[PDB]
């Protein structure tokens, strides 16, 4: 037993991108998404 008797309930879902967690995943998926960067055409003309 590592320090975990009690606890499956809340899985403490980790973002692998930055590293924090949320409460719940609906919150995180949504969060996983922001890393993906979509920022506009510079040099190019897009
Ligand atoms: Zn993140």
């Amino acid at each position: 037993g590592s320090s975990g008797s009690s606890g499956t309930g809340e899985k403490r879902y980790k973002c692998n991108e930055c590293g924090k967690v949320f409460s719940r995943n609906s919150q995180l998926s949504q969060h996983q998404k922001i890393h993906t960067g979509e920022k506009p055409s510079g040099p190019s003309s897009g």
